[PDB]
């Protein structure tokens, strides 16, 4: 139920100032963009959750099927008694790993790391109930600044699923993996999910679903700016566009102005203009080739010891060690 330890390294005032800096930079650039760090408020996070269940969004069920069939092998390979989860604690994927650790009579500790303390408290309560006696040490932080705050107690399996790593472009991605690798002791393991290059139509449809849910997620980034920075974006005036960028092998989401728009962002003392048809970059989702996953891990100081992939080659999971 309520047994918990929780450390909180994210302050409201610090987040508000970062949002102001990031939005000003994006909206005043000649090629406009909005910073994805701020897309995932409560509404945005729930819309993303819904995306994970859409028929076109293959990553979640694909990764789940890999875990469903290989979680025992993963847990045996890791030999860990402590599961560190980078992001959330709410998914069935988490429970597949915890269940396998319990089956192996190894499970002692769960360390969820996420930006939302409320979500962490919910996860603590649910997991504490399901695995009586488990120690839960939650960390509320940003995995680009607070990885050093993750406790080093135990033999730790650190998991970063969902190809969330694809939301980082190459420079911050390398910095993240390097920083993460530096926190791993001998005996610790990283389990990394990566969505793989594949048929471009399938890739684009995963981010442009027939039901319009991804489009709602995308437009909600404007609602966040409207609310937090007292802006007057007309959500209805922007069209959702998903593209495959073949040079960078990433999906890009864009908002395209239907007609010319004048936007006042009062909190920034800023007025910006969109031409009819002008596009603004929002979320990106980098996709990987299996050989390059090995190389990226090696560049960070990690050796890939295991690779699991579905039979169609849609998605991959790596286990890697120092």
């Amino acid at each position: 139920h309520m047994a918990l330890s929780l450390a909180n390294y994210l302050a409201a005032d610090s987040a508000a100032e970062a949002l102001r800096r990031d939005v000003r930079a994006g909206l005043t650039a000649t090629q406009k963009s909005l910073p994805p760090k701020w897309f995932y408020d409560a509404v945005g996070s729930d819309l993303f959750d819904q995306i994970t269940r859409l028929p076109e969004y293959y990553p979640t069920r694909t990764e789940a099927q890999i875990l469903r069939t290989r979680s025992a092998e993963i847990i045996s390979a890791a030999g860990a008694d402590t599961l560190v989860e980078l992001g959330s604690g709410t998914s069935e994927k988490t429970r597949m790993l915890l269940d396998a650790m319990r089956d192996a009579e190894l499970l002692r500790r769960f360390i969820p790391f996420d930006v939302d303390a409320g979500v962490l408290r919910s996860a603590g309560a649910a997991i504490g109930a399901e695995y009586p006696g488990i120690e839960i040490d939650a960390v509320c932080g940003d995995f680009e600044e607070h990885l050093g705050k993750i406790p080093h107690v135990g033999r730790r399996l650190v998991v970063f699923l969902g190809s969330t790593i694809g939301n980082l472009t190459p420079a911050p991605r390398a910095e993240f993996l390097s920083t993460l690798a530096d926190t791993l002791q001998p005996g610790d393991s990283l389990l990394l999910g990566t969505d793989l290059v594949k048929d471009t139509g399938r890739l684009v449809r995963a981010y442009d679903d027939a039901a319009g849910v991804t489009a709602a997620f995308n437009r909600n980034v404007l609602a966040v700016v409207n609310r937090e920075l007292s802006a007057d974006f007309d959500l209805d005036a922007f069209e959702h566009v998903a593209k495959w960028n073949s040079d960078e092998e990433r999906i890009e989401m864009w908002l395209r102005a239907r007609t010319a728009q004048h936007v006042r962002v009062a909190a920034l003392d800023l007025e910006v203009d969109f031409a009819a048809g002008e596009e603004m970059l929002t979320e990106v989702s980098c996709k990987f080739r299996p050989e390059n996953v090995v190389a990226e891990l090696a560049e960070a100081g990690l050796r890939q010891t295991h690779w699991w992939t579905d039979p169609a080659g849609d998605f991959g999971l790596s286990l890697a060690v120092r």
